[PDB]
């Protein structure tokens, strides 16, 4: 424990940047342990998933449907 008003991590110019909006965004009512939270995300977010066909045994989330053969695409 310790009296930490405001923690940092290590936040670089630019997560403290994109800390700054994301705070402006809630009118200054964004702590750091706020952004460090969506942080835990966004390291997560960063890898894996975006990669296609990691998030389950499929990729339908982002499958290139280009559909070029379609008569009928909405029914």
């Amino acid at each position: 424990g310790r009296p930490g008003v405001f923690r940092t991590r290590g936040l670089t110019d630019e997560e403290y940047d994109e800390f700054k909006k994301r705070r402006e965004s809630r009118g200054g009512k964004y702590s750091i342990d706020d952004y460090l939270a969506d942080r835990e995300r966004e390291e997560e977010l960063l890898e894996r998933d975006e990669e296609e066909a990691i998030f389950g045994d499929g990729f339908g989330l982002k499958a290139t449907r280009r559909s070029r053969k379609a008569e009928r695409a909405k029914l």
